């Protein structure tokens, strides 16, 4: 089984009327839920407006994220993968001088919709510096990318991190 932390979705912005049961009935549409909790005050039992769900597999997390926007009990909520900042841009290092835009696009477009690819060049000489930035239309692409142990693009093992 994949590590549980990689199977969780933190759901912010809940309606205070959402319950463990209604959150579960909603998110079970995209996979088997091994856990589903609405966070509540320990004294009043009033909802804290957020909670979490745990799927059986990472593929199911992907399916839930691909089904956004989620309207749960009448309110659009904000699911995010667990920490294991929320940004839309990555740094890609170690691509050397022969990696081109299409190598980066063909690979990273499978994580999400790309808005910008910036291959970095030397301000003085114009030579490629061996790193790039990729901006996506949404943060979940970045979140999937940075939890991978490895990234291989154009035969190179790359270092990938969130950018600003
Ligand atoms: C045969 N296997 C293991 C797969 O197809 C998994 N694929 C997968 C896709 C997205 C997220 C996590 C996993």
């Amino acid at each position: 089984k994949e590590p549980e932390q990689l199977r969780k979705l933190f759901i912010g912005g809940l309606s205070f009327e959402t319950t463990d049961e209604s959150l579960r009935s909603h998110f079970e549409q995209w996979g088997t839920l091994t856990d589903c909790v609405v966070m509540r005050d320990p004294n009043t039992k009033r909802s804290r407006g957020f909670g979490f769900v745990t799927y059986a597999t990472v593929e199911e997390v992907d399916a839930a994220m691909n089904a956004r926007p989620h309207k749960v009990d009448g309110r659009v909520v904000e699911p995010k993968r667990a920490v294991s900042l929320t940004v839309k841009k990555i740094f890609v290092g170690g691509i050397k001088e022969d990696t081109e835009e299409h190598h980066l696009r063909d690979y990273f477009e499978q994580y999400g919709k790309i808005e910008v690819i910036e291959i970095m060049t030397d301000r003085g000489s114009g030579k490629k510096r061996g790193f790039a930035f990729v901006t996506f239309d949404d943060h979940d692409s970045v979140d999937k990318i940075v939890i991978q142990k490895y990234h291989t693009v154009n035969g190179h093992n790359c270092e990938v991190r969130k950018a600003l």
